[PDB]
């Protein structure tokens, strides 16, 4: 019995790849997966914080669509408290990320003032008005609810369905005035205040980003976060748009499109081409398009951004149950254990963190999971396929990257390490799915922070003055990085280690690689 | 833009495949993998089970741990009922199979006569004494649990875990007596009575067949079930012990063994030698073994099944959240999909149909997923794959068969037609994986309601008298086929449909195939 | 260690089925690729051509380029003379094909009247003039040389290399005249009469078909000849200009285009689409472009014609030193093995018969090797690759083909049975490559003669008189190819064989098949 899956590992066909998968063979303590976490009232604490970052949180998820700017700054400044409690021993410091998640073209339900009423449980076949008339703004209620987006008698038809509350609610407009719909209610159930709408099939003629969005993104770049998870791309220019807005100081900060429609779907690879990863917003995209479609959707995204070299998110209700229970569900163990088996770059956890009882199980599950998907995969098969994908491609890094990539393989490497100041070279070697991890040694703080959407790549960053020689500011990078694995567990003492370092001080990118036994 | 997947139908790699999958690409009207259902307080109703043969349910299952003989019998008696009001119409008949589901060796809690006690809530730390001793039998609380395994004190040591309402409560056992075991609150919560307790670790000397599941096999018998769902299967005996019980009479009922501990897990392959089917009973067995690793186990079993040409089912929570919610969740929607996607030959509905708030909703869509899935399988590289895993055998049917699924393929056939009376010849056909639904004729019943434990047989029950001549007798049925598969939609008038019929009456096996355009 | 090679037909990877041949694997007695000899003196006894029909000549190839129509229809006379010697038993009865292999734009050299010479030998650096004036045309001699092409000075360049005797000479054009070219000898060697010059580089103007051409292929509809071999085919208007000569009384014949040139290279695909089958032509081929390339020429053609369906027939100097030598080189042995193992539907023999020592030898050898490289084939990859090169089409005779195919290689099928008269059917069937011989019964007889131009074809002649019931004709037809296989031992009662045949008297193609055992 091999460890790791490296029986499953030898099969020559998929179908044998899977016979041999064995519960018997434990995977490896490194785990590549990226796990980004949604902050709320159930995390902000930044004792929780370190116990997350313990865990093996991330990237830290800021959802823009509630909160004050206020609430939002002293949110990074805990997250910021809690990554630099550890900055102290430079061998245990794990940068953290911070995610900006913007609030898209959101429509949202008014107030329910109908205080009194315990629980507004609306009931099947029973009628329920639409207004845009702001003076029920807030006297919410079974019979008259208002809403966001004004224009909404000139997009749906009578006849169409209007989805509350995560699409659990649906009404059908069977009346249409001028400013208002006579809706039944088809789906019963309580309602609250400020639920989310979704008009499938509907032309929402609402911006990509809007005013708020604007001034969120500037806090954004203000408050210096590394990436931003952008609400409803349905095309490039929405990302040009949000590129704009960031200007020459948020030059480095990722955007991250979130294919949440129909739209971005089809766009999809006009989208992929202009952003800098994606996030498969499953939340939306399961209301927006029917649900028994998803999985497809998911995949192709997937497939589409690991054969282009993009980071990729899977997202929403991946651990669910985890808000009121201390485990999962059967089925929401294979939907994580799927989306690493898919390709996944990062998984995610909203509110399994933000506002669950179970903040840090909800971690150690994603981290437990995502460390035995990653083992079963085919990475023979995937590589094969990966290198074929890019076959058009003569890159010089890119050839590093396969050649490491192979030479572990064959080797069985116990990582890989990537001396890296802007990260383009430790993420094409992530890109062609080494099984061992890639530490990527840098100086550069935004870079090991941001390194997280790529699967693989352990940041780590040299704390340590440039040495006025080359070499032994290489092998001074290089120490850094065993010394860290040997701490991690990652390896030990006399294992084989990929190293790939720049030949002289401009070397443009990684080309030099050695088989180094750790010391 | 092909329909059905057709465009990814013809990637050469995998991952292409993947890339390929569009959410606009319409599925076929015919669904492929069967929908078994958990029949309870929500759907033993005769009308609601109507409902449920319309929506697509095929096997009626029944849960032995719970229910008295009588109770059993009613329900088998309207299952019977609302299956034979449809009897009228011949092409719109459809044989629902009846599926005993054993109560195993089965440890579970007492009765909490604790009656004023409104909920009795468990608090971690807290520490809680479990007794053998019958007399707290019925007063269960929070300071004394009683339990039925009478040997768990010899099976466990002082440190061990036990679990109780579905490992959502975990015990650390503190202290051991002799009767008795104090143990300590790990995980707080709420428990009920008559909940289930599972001993990772422990050396359960429970037997497989005791005298409680002599008596249900023996009532399965003479109620004349179809199949039979044998709880804890740990080796081949187990089985042999199962078959012995149901003897001459029960020579029929086809036994599917649930492996859902590590044993089972370990002894896999000679279990499935051994039994008819499998089942990944994942509600146990992620309890019994470390929930991680559960995913690693369904792949190998639904492959090497898959590969031997057995029938599997995947099983337990794969609709959840539909028990009190209308839709399911996006890791829901994932985990069913993955299940066709992995080959499941059967899905399942427990919770979701037996006591759920929408039981005809969750089997829509089960249907929805599985049709979509269906589509979204890599055929050529799982035929390939499987023709290959097959290489040692030179049987007839299986060349047949092969050939059958091979031409269906080039002419993309609306179906194929098996005129078989034993069902062996249509599971040959089934196990190849066409993509094709496989129209199963035949005059046998039992054979009839038994194929739907595999994959792509659409059972057909014809009620004409024998044709002196064997031609006569032949078009008798392939006419029944046509009108049905037209009646269904599954096809039209003009489109090529591959035919498997034996030649002269004594034929052994359908050696005959015919490339017949539609009527 | 199994026969026929089914231990390496078992491997993975090529490399596996390379490692696995073993020469301790006896092939089967049945022999697939078809031998075509080309008749000359050594040959054309009815006598000799008894003993060749035995050694399992196929067709008979006439080069028109020599003798007189007289003396061709009596070499067509005697070859028909000796194939119905043997009409007698009708179970051992093999129809032989006869093809008029044209005399294309051919150069040739005059008539060397320096008879005083015992031989021309001509040496290095001298001097020679080739001159157009047709004075010296029988005064041919070391110092002049007069030739065909009367528009050969337009066409060469000084500098320019002209070929002699198979390229076996060559020239260079140091000075040009009006009507002459001043050459001098780069490769010394001796000259006869009626050598065949090459111009490569040079644009000849010459036609496909000439007066000559008309006139032997008018001759060709005449005699009743199956096929055609036209020589110097540069594109697929050649192969309608050919194929209009033939006309309406011609319109079965076959047309063979050679690919002999650069230009037939180049236009290849055109010329395939155009014609029924093609030919390597290598001896000009070999001579028109540099040698070093003629076997990527060959492999692209073969792998081509193989992929659309058309028959390719490798040719010229396949085991050449047989001519004076009753042993082939071991270069020999090779070149053969490998045009089967390349695909190649037919395999030629040439001066090899024509002329030389060993006729019979000759064709035995060939029959040997090729039954040797069927073996040696890797039917499951070639398969799956054929399979997938066909993707587009959705063809039911090319289906049922498939599915045959597939299904012979699951049981190990002694033969495949094709009751086929147009020969359309069988074509399918020899397209997927299955490993068994193709028992092709027919009662046309230009097909049976015709089909020899596929690999894998055994084309029997029924000479029984129609049955009025169909299914008595169809088990007539099976008995006859029965009783052959059985005569020939290409099986023995109780072995499988898969038939296909069709249903009703009017199936338009062979849609019914049968797995039946050898009675």
């Amino acid at each position: 019995i091999q460890t790791q899956q490296l029986h499953a590992a030898m099969a020559d066909t998929f179908l044998e790849h899977m016979c041999r998968l064995d519960i018997d063979s434990p995977p490896i303590t490194a785990r590549n997966t990226g796990i980004i976490c949604t902050i709320g009232p159930a995390s902000r604490s930044v004792e929780i914080l370190k116990e997350m970052i313990k865990s093996g949180m991330n990237v830290a998820r800021l959802n823009f669509s509630h909160g004050t700017h206020e609430y939002h700054a002293e949110t990074i400044k805990n997250v910021r408290a809690a990554t630099e409690s550890f900055a102290s021993d430079p061998i245990r410091y794990r940068p953290v990320a911070v995610a900006l998640d913007t609030k898209g073209p959101e429509i949202r339900t008014g107030l329910i003032k109908g205080s009194g009423t315990a629980e507004v449980e609306l009931k099947k076949g029973a009628t329920l008005k639409i207004t845009l008339d702001n003076a029920y703004m807030e006297k919410c209620d079974e019979n008259v609810l208002w809403l966001d987006y004004k224009n909404i008698c000139k997009v749906v038809e009578v006849g169409s369905k209007v989805y509350v509350d995560d699409g659990l609610i649906s009404l059908l407009v069977k009346e249409k005035g001028a400013d208002f719909l006579v809706t039944e209610v088809e789906n019963g159930g309580s309602l609250g205040s400020k639920k989310g709408v979704n008009l499938p099939g509907a032309a929402v003629d609402l911006p990509a980003v809007s005013e708020k969005d604007i001034q969120d993104l500037k806090f954004g770049v203000e408050q210096d976060v590394d990436m931003v998870f952008a609400s409803f791309i349905r095309k490039a220019s929405d990302v040009h748009e949000v590129r704009k807005v960031l200007g020459e100081k948020g030059k480095n900060i990722k955007i991250i499109s979130k294919i949440e429609n129909h739209e971005g779907v089809r766009r999809f690879d006009e989208i992929l081409e202009a952003s800098d990863g994606i996030m498969v917003a499953r939340g939306d995209l399961g209301i927006e398009i029917p649900a028994e479609k998803v999985f497809l959707a998911q995949k192709m995204m997937i497939g589409r951004c690991n054969r282009a070299g993009k980071p990729v998110i899977c997202a929403t209700q991946m651990l669910e149950s985890m808000i009121k229970k201390p485990r999962p569900t059967r089925a929401e163990g294979s939907d994580v254990a799927n989306a690493v088996l898919d390709g996944a770059d990062c998984i995610m956890l909203s509110g399994e963190t933000a506002k669950g009882d179970y903040p840090l199980e909800a971690v150690r599950m994603q981290h437990l999971i995502a460390r035995e998907a990653e083992a079963a995969m085919f990475h023979r098969k995937l590589f094969e396929e990966l290198v074929r994908g890019s076959s058009h491609s003569t890159d010089l890094m890119e050839a590093m990257a396969m050649g490491s990539v192979e030479a572990s393989y064959k080797c069985l490497a116990a990582a890989l390490i990537v001396l890296t100041e802007s990260g383009r070279s430790a993420h094409q070697v992530a890109r062609y799915r080494p099984r061992a991890p890639i530490i990527a040694v840098t100086r550069n703080h935004q870079t090991a922070r941001q390194a997280h959407l790529y699967r693989g790549i352990f940041p780590v960053v040299c704390k340590d003055p440039v040495q006025e020689a080359w070499a032994e500011d290489v092998d001074l990078r290089v120490n850094l990085a065993m010394n860290v694995g040997k701490a991690r567990g990652f390896f030990k003492h006399g294992d084989v280690v990929i190293v790939l370092t720049g030949w002289r001080p401009g070397s443009g990118f990684t080309n030099t690689m050695r088989v180094v036994p750790v010391p």
